[PDB]
DNA sequence: GCGATGCGGAAGAGAGTCCCCCACCCCCTTTTATAGCCCCCCTTC
């Protein structure tokens, strides 16, 4: 059960349901190389 | 009467897995020697 509590805790715990694809893991407040090796490499780059 | 605006729906992006003018050079022409090559007309039968 950990591992499945962890990650809807992950999902949920800034409030709002957090998907799983860039548009929710790149969304939250996280460095912008975190960000770039992810998705969006470049985009993410440019608007940081 | 006279304007002013937020939301749903649709659309759409965006990411993942040629013709002319201006130098410069060559050939036009003439002379001559050389000789193989080849076109053209003539001649043969």
């Amino acid at each position: 059960y950990r591992h499945l509590a962890l990650l809807c805790d992950t999902m949920t715990c800034r409030g709002h349901l957090m998907a799983i694809t860039r548009h929710g893991v790149n969304r939250q407040d996280t460095g912008p190389l975190m960000k770039c090796s992810f998705e969006e490499t470049v985009d993410v780059l440019m608007e940081a």
